[PDB]
């Protein structure tokens, strides 16, 4: 095992990712940021020295458990204060098991701004994947909005509210073009990019030989996009998901949503003469954003040799029918950790969009997150019984509540309440979508655990119910640490409270966290250990913690 | 009979129809232009004064005959040289029967720049139309962009060309809203407009009394849109079509394409105490322009009260088979003229996109009409052989053209020659729609016939063929003078070539037409009058009719 080292230092820049140019946030002058790699059971310290002027900054490394290491986990106000300007912080900790995995900024619309960027975990040393490969291409997906992310923030937090709107352009490994095509030639109303290959937005191609097989990893920190991936002529063989292995299954492309990582087999066995198109569309929503296209360029055909058809056309973003026949044929590899037959909590979340006191917010059982200044876990090991409420949110919401109309948001309230569970307690979570305040409108939202990965029970249509229960795959479930919840149905998730820690569960799409859709969740924080001085510094717990008394 | 006289000026003015100023093509001071009121059988003169800095200008009549005047049609190179700067040109013409016509310009892309208004005649003086109505609203819609339309007009004649793009507001007398909405009450990620009443783009409202019965005026002068009005609570009596009138038919919304006219009734029955959506949205493309909206307001309630329910929303806009339900329906009333049971000339019209010299171009049996710079009535009456290609244009396509294919291009040429007919002929016209130079994509196109009204003798899907002939309705077709072809269909129509002059047969989308869009028709030339001396004082009737010799 050896001990992987970064030094890093974020700063932002002026950057164009699709040749206009903005500012972005970059790490050691790069954007995307830097790739960890490392093998399981290897150590990974990051120091990183935060040089924004004015700003905090936190990293949370998604997918990764935080075993023993709870205030590494990057959220501020929960795992730990945020670091200030000119300050230096060490996140250590150890990576477990083999997968696609990145991270991002957690303090505020931060990874929205560019904050984000892969790390990948191959095998112990020695040890080999369960398939064979000859390459790898790696591809982190992202949007981009050409509208800065401070107006974004307070244009979310406003009455009326002003939403961000769909983004102007999808990124795939932070390239992509802007009232242009890659593709025009296919159709006359496109413009042409005039493109030599060497701007910051010309496309990544990705090359390959003739005749190898190539594993394609794909990671989403889309702040709102959900995308749809597909390699015209090219059958894509599903054999990853967020780091755990699925049983292997071949589609002609892949939904992902933000918070997913896959990783997809091909097999250049096609006719070697030309090159083929590579199209990310957006999907679960009413399309406004190009899609993000790219060339799979057969060596030794000239990249400028175009293809023979037109990019593979979007599957219709609404078909959430086609939709839930590609989710729902996800289960785990043969082999797999099976889930615990019986649970010992089972929580139900109404998901609904609110209007509290004027403002546009999510709610969870009808209270928006509002974060404390105090991070949880410091609040919690020493026992700070002020700096939240510490009576419990609800873990039910009303059988008479109508999930086919608006709410009425007489009750609903922010708070800042967190569920807590006993070390070894087996949870289940049921996810219940609803109406929104507009009349005959639910949507997809992706949802996240941080420090676990728990196991896709089943989804279903409507409101759950005790009929419902047989139908929950206690099998094969796949472990998953993101789960997406369609329009008006619910999903099951199982997952063991074993990790001591302040765990962040939360819709990914980026403006709905800031809204107030997530939850905090936390399980036997007796046993953490120290926490480094840093994420203490700040709120109720520098108040306790600094001994500057008075007359004494 | 009585003679109306305008004295009006053409010049460009600051205005901001969507409260984002441009300039616009204002009729003494205002736009849209000025209402003409007449009654059927009076004499119009207009007398134009061109006070534009460096172009010509001439104005169309749209569905008025002229019926004796060939010369007042308003077509640039077809009836008149176009009206220099500083110049004042006469329109004396005989309106001679009573329904909803308008007019606009008819040179270069102008009507685009806002120059177009209603022209509505009444009845003779001292008799009744077919139908009772206590009252009537006129509206006039049309769309509207925010780049200028000389640099549209540029970008079009480019090679690559650079398209117009989807309009930016779609326009309900002269007024719409851009990036915000009347109607964001029921949606949160729709902005409010902050409008008091008395904005240029602040809607013009209809204004009923509860228990009355209305005759609604509608018209199209847009460049691009395919449009569909629907009122919220409110069916809509179908009685008039193009100065014609028709069966009559009850529908919830009707679609109306560029350059066709229609009126509707209503009865006030709804409940008096609330206010009802005007919703007017893009169908026949993928839309990408908010819909334009107003609203029906019942007296006395506050204007600012808004209807219960959101705007009817508009019906897919590929719904091919629900726009054909509502089109096919259209018959004449009874007690119209019939048509001529057998015909003396059938022309076949294949309608392609084509590339020709690197143009994309528009061709109708592979010529793309370029006018030439001599007017053809006066070209033809002056008998001046040289000003145009005497050569009769393509009457027929091959028969073995694959109209599910792009075009090849091979033989697609530019022309100007001209289809001549014999005063008197019952002339037969089949349009055909094919594929465009995309894959896989037909549009819909309204053609317009000028100096005439035609019968609608039937549509059909795919390519037409004589054994056809038993759906073409005789006995009732309805009597119009723009049509549209559907995606991959065929239209035919019938007419008489009863009237001498020039005549356009165009597509009415003004970038088509700009594009080479349209045929030109000449009978009975050898009839009409003397031409004013304006309106032959350009190109090759300058050359012959100016005695300039020398030596002398
Ligand atoms: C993190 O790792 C660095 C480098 O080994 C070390 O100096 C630092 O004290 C560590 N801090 C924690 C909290 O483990
Ligand atoms: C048009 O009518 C006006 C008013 O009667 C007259 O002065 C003018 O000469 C007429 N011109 C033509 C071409 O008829
Ligand atoms: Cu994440
Ligand atoms: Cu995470
Ligand atoms: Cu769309
Ligand atoms: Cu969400
Ligand atoms: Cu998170
Ligand atoms: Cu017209
Ligand atoms: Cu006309
Ligand atoms: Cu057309
Ligand atoms: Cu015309
Ligand atoms: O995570
Ligand atoms: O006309």
């Amino acid at each position: 095992s050896q001990i992987r080292h970064y030094k890093w230092e974020v700063e932002y820049m002026f950057w164009a990712p699709n040749c206009n140019e903005n500012i972005v946030m970059g790490i050691n002058g790069q954007f995307p940021g830097p790739t960890i790699r490392a093998n399981a059971g290897d150590s990974v310290v990051v120091e990183l020295t935060n040089k924004l002027h004015t700003e905090g900054v936190v990293i949370h490394w998604h997918g990764i458990l935080q075993r023993g290491t709870p205030w590494a986990d990057g959220t501020a106000s929960i795992s730990q204060c945020a670091i200030n300007p000119g300050e230096t912080f060490f996140y250590n900790f150890t990576v477990d098991n083999p997968g696609t995995f990145f991270y991002h900024g957690h303090l505020g619309m931060q990874r929205s701004a560019g904050l984000y960027g892969s790390l990948i975990v191959d095998p112990p040393q020695g040890k080999k994947e369960p398939f064979h490969y000859d390459g790898e291409i790696n591809l982190l997906l992202s949007d981009w909005w050409h509208q800065s992310i401070h107006k974004q923030e307070v244009g979310l937090s406003s009455k009326p509210i002003r939403w961000i709107g769909e983004p102007q352009t999808i990124l795939l490994n932070g390239r992509g073009q802007f009232d242009c095509s890659i593709a025009a030639k296919y159709d006359s109303n496109l413009e042409p990019c005039k493109l030599k290959g060497s701007e910051s937005c010309a496309p990544y191609i990705f090359h390959v030989s003739p005749k190898k097989t190539y594993r394609i990893r794909i990671a989403s920190t889309t702040a709102l996009a959900a995308l749809n991936f597909a390699i015209g002529n090219h059958q894509l063989l599903v054999v990853e998901a967020d780091g755990n292995y699925v049983q292997p299954f071949y589609t002609s492309d892949i939904d992902i949503y933000s918070g997913e990582s896959y990783s997809v087999l091909i097999t250049t066995d096609q006719n070697p003469s030309e090159n083929y198109w590579v199209s990310v569309g957006t999907r679960a929503r009413h399309p406004n954003t190009p899609p993000g296209l790219t060339l799979l360029n057969y060596l030794p055909n000239s990249v400028s040799k175009l293809p023979t058809s037109p990019p593979p056309q979007t599957p219709a973003w609404d078909d959430f029918d086609r939709s839930k026949n590609f989710t729902y044929r996800i289960t785990a590899a043969m082999g797999s950790p099976k889930p615990p037959v019986k649970f010992n909590r089972r929580i139900f979340l109404l998901n609904t969009q609110n209007v509290i006191n004027g403002y546009v917010k999510w709610a969870i059982n009808d209270v928006s997150l509002a974060l404390p200044p105090t991070p949880y876990l410091g609040a919690m090991k020493y026992n700070l019984l002020h700096a939240f409420d510490q009576n419990p949110p609800p873990e039910v919401f009303p059988e008479d509540y109508d999930i086919d109309t608006p709410p009425t948001n007489e009750k609903t309230r922010i708070g800042n309440g967190v569920y807590q569970f006993k070390i070894g307690e087996v949870v289940d979570v049921i996810l219940q979508n609803a109406n929104m305040m507009k009349e005959n409108l639910s949507e997809t939202h992706p949802w996240h655990l941080h420090g676990h990965d728990f196991w896709v029970l089943g989804y279903g249509d409507g409101k759950f119910s005790a009929e419902e229960e047989s139908s929950l795959n206690l099998k094969n479930p796949p472990l998953r640490n993101t789960v997406v919840i369609f329009p008006y149905g619910w999903t099951a998730i199982r997952f063991v409270a074993d990790n001591p820690g302040v765990w962040a569960f939360h819709c990914h799409i980026e403006p709905h966290l800031h809204m107030g859709m997530g939850v905090v969740f936390a399980e036997g924080v007796e046993k953490v250990g120290r926490i480094p001085t840093k994420a203490l510094a700040c709120g109720g717990t520098a108040k306790s913690l600094i001994n500057n008394p008075k007359n004494p």
